[PDB]
């Protein structure tokens, strides 16, 4: 059974085919290909253009997306196996996937994770609990890795470029400010997929406190080794956006503070200065800005640099529908 | 770009075209003007007819409406312009609507105001940063004004004279009593559309402090000076009433009393007699009643006013369904 | 008016027929028989599975479900009538039904009892009220039975055999431990269903405190007498597991301690070793296990019992979608 965890977990080739599928379904939006099908959309936190998207493209498609939220209007789940039941958990996951898979021809789940303990988090438990005892293809709508907005983001910068090889430009992922900790989810994604994709990638944060799990790091250097491309950490603003194609803002917490956020506070807010601006920008090779949004203007970027010409962050937003029409297309087959 | 905030910035031949529509629809429900077609219903606050009518509207026109509700499944929206997005805000309007605008083709929102401060509440905020922001057109489900109340309701008044003209009938825009200060929403929309069409308006109301925000009692003389009709305040039940074909009830605050409500408390408790029952229904002409819903038993009407067969709330009601689907099929056109 | 309140309100010939089209349309999923038709899911408690199975079946047949939750989304309803509505309620069920009932052709009905007076929850006020105003046929999606649960249960026992007729089969409904006292909707239907269908039903549970109220006592008599089965009460684990065919679990609360938990908990205690485990299994004539989930592994059931062959869980949690389509299908005509 093949599923939709991660990028990482493809070939190129099979990367390669998404994507052009993706481009395809943006040409020609309505079809079959879900006709009479559905989808499961499990959201274990807040979304808006993840279910608004995945929701509109099973509805393109001919399918039909049941959207659920337990502990809201689902029963809460227990994913520890054989443990006594009797905390708040109603059910077991066991359970859950089993009877979703007889109604439904698809799971996609979106997990974020607790923040107490990086050590449990980085399991991405819930995820591969879905994969392991459902009958259907899951997808990862977002739980330590974002592999939907690798592929929205990958295929944005190509139509950018106007080609599928992006291999030479370069590439900045930078850190940027956020009044709280956040998910590294998005950042291990963008490193990971702009890696695949072969560009020189510069992962710029404050301190090496904030570089990202070194599985990230490493499927970076695999992926830079096979690619062509480069990888570099940079802790210096000025000479990481010198001469960049593309820039990739995203924040997000020490892992090494993890569970332990009190002191970590004071850390973030001296560097309150890695917002995205016109300065930054202007030092790159007319390079373009992305986020993957929600983005909290005037913090993590500038009204100035949102509304340049050279921010793609709505057209990589859009991107999000074709790129899931696509992966739900690949995963079916009935 | 064609929006529907307001009937107010409609034309009178455009509005009849509406309601005809709105007719045509109520005789063949199912159709294709929404083939293929979606729309985002943002809600900011509760709802069961609005969500439920317009969600059936876009399926039974061929279309799909994607239910969003921002602080419960979606994120905060910020809409002042400028700010530093440090606070509970995660996202701003202008990515919000843009977002949205790449995946649907239409947009409603329902925002209430916040009841804090008028001066803030009149300004119709959100709904206008909608229409700003938004590359399709928007439609008002609610925030100060509720048009597609407005022409449910004046459906529902042709269909029970047997006329698309109005004018001449006796129309009594009643206050009643409710524990709690409302929205002058439904009221305000009344008022417009009662002269609009040209009938012989008496807002009724317990004092001059209830009287509606000049905007709209500007509309209103506007409207009377070209509709024919005429408008009237009134402070006595009674002379209200006389004579009267239609009687629609509606509770609100008083405005000079907003972000105060502590004093008003005890002077709307005062006037709890406003209620619509027998006996101020049989000083009218066999008038009919209704009220917008949902509506309080006993407090705001009395049963037996509820189930009098003059009373056709459970017709506008139904009408909130065909009127909306006129107003998806007029702002769409690909 | 037809509605599906209780599958004691049928005949023993339209139940199986609905038996039937049920096992039809688990063959052939897709049709129209809701073409252009839309039920409105009205749940006032929390579901992953009866939300799911009956949006999936209005979509298989070309209909559409629109999801309600009251005090969340929608507004919250009063039922008692007569009452001056100036407490929590918005509006009065005698609004709501009839809106919806021009609304859409179907109401389904999800609310469990208020645990507060078994008294009053054993009146069924929310279903009854549901069904008084409602224009259109009413389905029951557990208040204080679970119909829609017993021809999940049926059906899959009959494709367990491979037999329509269960008369003969030893049958035995035991309580089971959990934590906090429930509903005894699904004990009263299966209690209900076993009987209706003749098997020799014997209700295994602690104490004659636990046993159901008399008006299912009394239902599953009237259904022995007339179908050929028997039924029994017993307090002895071994002795009703004895060649049992089988084995169904359901804890709930006793009704003697409504209102009044407090006392009944250390009671509920002294008894989790009611729990299903393969010992007691091993004493049944290879019988079959089922739970109507969720279930908490460990409390109720054990993981291997979860887990054997035996257990056909699964397959009656399938079987909500196919019996509830067959309902759906029986009660409009349009
Ligand atoms: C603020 C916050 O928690 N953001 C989330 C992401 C929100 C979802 N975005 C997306 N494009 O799907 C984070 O990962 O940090
Ligand atoms: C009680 C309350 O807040 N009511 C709202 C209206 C509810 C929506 N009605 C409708 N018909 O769409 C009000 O404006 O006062
Ligand atoms: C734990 C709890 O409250 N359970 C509910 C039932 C949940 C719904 N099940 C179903 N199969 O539809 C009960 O009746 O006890």
């Amino acid at each position: 059974l093949k599923h939709f965890l991660n990028t990482q977990d493809w070939s190129r080739a099979e990367l390669d085919a998404l994507l052009t599928q993706a481009a395809l379904f943006k040409r020609n939006k309505l079809g079959s290909e879900l006709k009479g099908k559905s989808i499961a959309l499990v959201f274990f936190n807040p979304s808006m253009r993840t279910r608004t998207s995945f929701e509109l493209g099973a509805f393109q498609l001919g399918g039909h997306a049941v959207v659920l939220q337990p502990g809201k209007d689902a029963w809460p789940i227990e994913f520890n196996l054989g443990t006594v039941m009797d905390g708040d958990t109603e059910e077991h996951i066991a359970e859950v996937a089993r009877v979703l898979g007889r109604y439904v021809d698809l799971i996609g789940v979106r997990a974020f994770p607790k923040f107490v303990d990086w050590s449990k988090d980085r399991e991405d438990q819930v995820l591969k609990s879905f994969a392991k005892y459902s009958p259907v293809p899951v997808i990862n709508m977002e739980t330590i890795t974002h592999p939907c907005q690798e592929l929205a983001h990958a295929l944005a910068l190509q139509e950018h470029f106007g080609t599928p090889d992006l291999r030479g430009k370069k590439y900045v992922l930078t850190w940027t400010y956020h009044p709280k900790p956040l998910n590294t989810a998005v950042a291990n994604s963008a490193l990971t997929i702009a890696t695949r994709m072969g560009m020189d990638v510069t992962l710029l944060c404050p301190t090496p406190d904030y570089i990202l799990d070194e599985r990230y790091m490493d499927w970076a250097a695999q992926n830079v080794a096979e690619s062509g491309g480069s990888l570099q950490v940079s802790h210096d603003i000025d000479s990481a956006y010198a001469g960049a194609d593309v820039v990739y803002a995203k924040s997000w917490g020490a892992l090494p503070f993890f569970g332990n956020w009190e002191p970590e506070k004071p850390i973030r807010d001296q560097y309150q200065h890695f917002i995205v601006d016109e300065r930054k920008m202007a030092l790159t090779n007319n390079g373009v800005f992305s986020h993957c949004l929600p983005l909290r203007r005037n913090v993590k970027a500038t009204d100035a640099v949102m509304d340049s010409p050279n921010c793609i962050a709505i057209d990589e937003a859009e991107n999000r529908l074709h790129v899931q029409k696509a992966i739900m297309a690949a995963l079916v087959g009935q």
